[PDB]
C-alpha cells in the first residue's frame, strides 16, 4: 500500500543500470573504471526536506569488489576535496540516510574553494529551495569527461587521476533538475559545470545546456519515462 | 538434444560485466554508450569452428552501424574516415568462419575501435589473433575476452593523466591500450590462462607478444571488469606460459 522508496526515486527512469546500489534516500550507479559514481539520482518534496552531518567520517562502501573501490587516501594530498553527488543537505530524514552519502562511491574529486565549497554548492542550494515548493522533485548529478580542442586541430579528453587507485577527476559535472510544480507537470533544468574555481558572481543560469548535452556526453539516458508535453517550463524559458 | 543453445556456450565462464549488452549470432558483446565503442567482446572457438565453410568470406562484408542502439550513442563510419585510424574489430573477422552472417557482425561498430593501422591493427595485434587461433587449434574449447583500455601516464607536474583522442562528429574513443585475455581448456575442466595489455601504437614487428603478458587481476583493475570470475583456482594449470 506504499512504495518502495527506490521506486519513488526511480519513478522517471534509471539513467542506467550498471553497478547500482540503492540507498536508504537515493539511488546510485557506479564506474568501476573511473571509482566515482556514473549517476546518482534522488527524490524530494517539501515534507522530506523539513540527524548531522557531523558523525559523518567517510568510507568506502565495501559491497563493491575491493579491487574497484576508492578509499580516503586516494583524496588526501591530492588537492581536491570528496565531493558528494547525493548532497548530504538533501537527506536530514534519518542519520543512516545522511550517513550513506558519505560512502566514497558518492563522491568525486572536486575542486574545493571555488566550486564545491562555492558555486556547486550553490548549485546544490537552488535545487532544495525550488523543490520546497515543488510538490515532487528530481535530481540526477554525475561526472563528465569533456573532449578540449588542442593545438593540433584534435579533439582529446584529458583528465588527472589520483591516488594509488586511479580515481578519475572529472572535467565537468552535470546536474539535471525535475520539478513537479502542479500534478503532472514539470520544469526541467539542466546544467553542465567545469569542475574548476567558478568566479562567485556568475549565475548558475549560466551553466545551462540543453538536456541532450548531459545524455550523449555522459551516455545516459535521463527523464526516459516522461512525456514532453508534460513539460511546462526547460531552463527558465516557456 | 542437450547442445547448448550458442549464447550460453559463449558465455559458460560468465559476463564480465551486465551494461548494454548485445547478443550477436557468434559472439557478445557489452557497448559503452559513453566511448561509443565497446566495453568487451567474448567469444568462444573449438577446433571444428576454427575450421573455414566454403563459401563463406570477407569479400562481402562492409562496416555498419549497429542502428539498435539510440541513435545518439552510435558511432558511424563518418567518425572513422579520414581520422588516422582504423575500424579494428574486438571480436576479430578470422574467428568466425561458420557462417556468412556470423562474420558479417564482427562489422558492426559497435564491435569496433578505432586502432592505429600500421604497427599494430594489421600487424602485432593481428599477430596476438593469430597466436590466440593458434593455441585454440590445440584445445577442446577457447574463451577469449578483448576489450579497449584507458590508461593514465605520469606527467612533468608529477600528476598521472588519463589522456586521449576522440575523433569524428560523434567523438568516439580512441583508447590508449587493449587487453585480451584467454582461457584455453587443455583438458576437460583443466584450464591455461594468458592475459594480455598492448598499446594503441606502432610496435615494432620483432617485439614479441609475450612481452606484453600482464597478470589477469593488472587487467581486471584497468578495465573495471571481472573476467573469468566463475573460475575455480584449482582448475587452472598454467598462466602466460608458467606452471
Amino acid at each position: 500500500g506504499s512504495p518502495s522508496r527506490s521506486a519513488e526515486i526511480m519513478k522517471h527512469g534509471y539513467p542506467g543500470f550498471t553497478n547500482v546500489r540503492t540507498y536508504e534516500d537515493f539511488v546510485l550507479s557506479y564506474d568501476y573504471k573511473t571509482r566515482t559514481a556514473h549517476w546518482v539520482c534522488e527524490h524530494l518534496t517539501p515534507e522530506r526536506l523539513k540527524v548531522d552531518r557531523k558523525l559523518c567520517e567517510a568510507k568506502p562502501d565495501i559491497t563493491f569488489p575491493q579491487k574497484f573501490l576508492s578509499q580516503n587516501t586516494d583524496y588526501k594530498c591530492s588537492g581536491f576535496d570528496r565531493g558528494a553527488l547525493a548532497a548530504a543537505g538533501n537527506h536530514r530524514k534519518s542519520q543512516l540516510a545522511v550517513d550513506q552519502t558519505f560512502y566514497l562511491s558518492n563522491m568525486s574529486p572536486q575542486v574545493g574553494r571555488g566550486f564545491n565549497r562555492d558555486k556547486w554548492n550553490d548549485l546544490e542550494m537552488h535545487c532544495r529551495r525550488v523543490a520546497k515548493k515543488m510538490i515532487n522533485s528530481y535530481i540526477i548529478t554525475g561526472p563528465l569527461y569533456l573532449p578540449k580542442l588542442e593545438g593540433d586541430g584534435k579533439k582529446y579528453i584529458k583528465y588527472q587521476v589520483i591516488g594509488d587507485n586511479n580515481v578519475a577527476v572529472p572535467t565537468h559535472f552535470f546536474k539535471v533538475a525535475l520539478f513537479e510544480v502542479t500534478p503532472g507537470k514539470f520544469e526541467l533544468e539542466s546544467y553542465i559545470l567545469p569542475n574548476a574555481v567558478i568566479e562567485d558572481t556568475v549565475e548558475i543560469s549560466k551553466f545551462h545546456v540543453p538536456l541532450d548535452a548531459v545524455e550523449r556526453s555522459a551516455g545516459l539516458e535521463i527523464f526516459a519515462r516522461l512525456d514532453p508535453k508534460s513539460i511546462v517550463k526547460e531552463n527558465g524559458a516557456k
